[PDB]
């Protein structure tokens, strides 16, 4: 049985439309374009890009060191400022196709839409959850920096990711349009210590809830694990601690299973589901938010 | 450690701009808009869904009785005609975002992008494999039908999949643009019999090479299996036969690990991983293709 679940992004239209190509020199990458601003990770001012210092090469670059080409056209740059680990390039005409948009930031155990772009041409839109160690289960390559993660609200765009890097166990960072990167990642050729991923809880329920909305329940007993107690659990077992929302309350009450039955569940199967399937699946899986589910299986925004 | 492999789908831009809500009576779908038509499915003449006389209820109607509205204007409608199992309608006006375009059939284990529409808005796209039954594993929802699935070949956008319909284990089926149904299905509400899916061989030689390309090669021994060895393995076990491709072809070459290293390998697999993991699975995967292995992870189209 099917379980009406996918891997589901945002129709990527609206942003499509955002995007730039930019290059200094001899670095080419993707760009955002709302309003007379673009924005770019910092990294294309950079030759050498181990222990590069940004401060020193933001000076030595003027208006004319920046060139912005739309090809989904040609921005004069008119202005130039570093904010974290981003640039925020100021040019001439104003995107007459910006969305409705706000900037924020995703949390871990978030879902969020990326469209992944090549000298500025939109290639390819998937979905992911930032992990608990602020990466991503990515597809990104050479040339892919300055793509884009987002969510929608409505109309509107909620911009949260400018990408940035690869790490050795092939996940991906970048930062938030805040200039901060996620994690205590840097955007310098170093190594750098990746922290340890978990489960994230809250979406192991959303995915157990699934299977109950599909028929799939032979785990659920009458048996409880209670918050708190679950919480002390998780930290000894590399599971998030688990926090609930309205999104995983509905899912309680459509079905009439109890959050804490499943908690009880997380942790019986964590040590082996004994040769049986949920979903199709074999081990607990956590990509799926309560909202993806809400969404989904039974219409719910 | 990640493999760089995610369900992509192409961006959706060019086709949210083809999408338009079609009603006629009490029946509201979506329709695709290109050039002076507008196709969509033909339930939308029905009322009491099961055993209906589409032949009877086309001449029942005239150009008035259907209502085309663009939400992403009002489209008069100045034809009206049936192939299969769509309505094909001639509109006054031809769409100026019209992409290039064709139409085409997708294949048991090829790739494709929908984009998923309610009330003629665009809500979300995704990525599936036609599976070797015809149905595909979608995520649709009560109103859903008429969303398009489609490839693209440069700029070209290749058209193939017209949702229609929910079979009972959860899958989905649909038309394509000639209006034929994949598989034996009927676009009535009556119980139909579904076939046998089974495992795609030519993805699942696809998957085991994306593992190899991540460092993940525990599997691969000196022995072989020869194609028609293969298949005659596989009529008997629920794989499809395995046809290679110039794309399952470069990878051989990339790796140094032949095709039949691999036929070898899934028939040792299939009986059970012995408690190991490939790629973080542990069961064989098929919803990857030869072609999302070459450009996802080496850039190749």
């Amino acid at each position: 049985h099917h379980s009406g679940l996918v891997k589901m992004s945002h129709p990527s239209g609206d942003v499509e439309a955002c995007m730039v190509q930019v290059t200094c020199g001899s670095m080419t990458l993707n760009g955002l374009w709302l309003d007379n601003t673009v924005w770019c990770p910092r990294h294309v001012m950079c030759p050498q890009l181990s222990d590069p210092n940004y401060d020193a090469l933001l000076i030595s670059m003027t208006n004319h060191s920046f060139s912005v080409q739309k090809h989904i056209a040609n921005l004069r740059v008119v202005g130039h400022a570093m904010q974290g680990t981003l640039l925020k390039l100021t040019v001439d005409v104003a995107n007459p196709s910006t969305p409705a948009y706000t900037f924020t930031t995703v949390k871990p155990g978030a879902a969020f839409s990326v469209l992944a772009c090549y000298n500025g041409r939109p290639t390819g839109t998937f979905t992911v959850v930032m992990r608990p160690n602020y990466t991503i289960k990515g597809s990104f390559l050479c040339g892919s920096c300055g793509s884009v993660g987002y969510t929608k609200e409505g109309s509107v765009i909620n911009f949260c990711y400018m990408h940035q890097m690869e790490l050795a166990n092939g996940t991906h960072t970048g930062s938030a349009f805040d200039g901060t990167m996620y994690g205590a990642f840097m955007d310098k050729q170093v190594h750098q210590v990746q922290l340890t991923d978990k489960y994230c809880s809250v979406n192991v329920v959303a995915w157990l809830y699934a299977a109950i909305l599909n028929g799939c329940a032979w785990f659920v007993k009458p048996n409880r694990t209670s918050v708190v107690s679950f919480n002390e659990w998780a930290l000894a077992n590399q599971f998030t601690e688990f926090v609930g929302t309205q999104s995983v309350d509905m899912l309680a009450v459509k079905t009439g299973v109890a959050i804490e039955q499943l908690l009880y569940a997380i942790q019986q199967l964590y040590t082996g589901f004994q040769g049986k399937q949920i979903l199709g699946s074999t081990m607990l899986e956590d990509e799926f938010t309560p909202e993806d589910v809400n969404m989904q299986i039974m219409g719910v925004v």
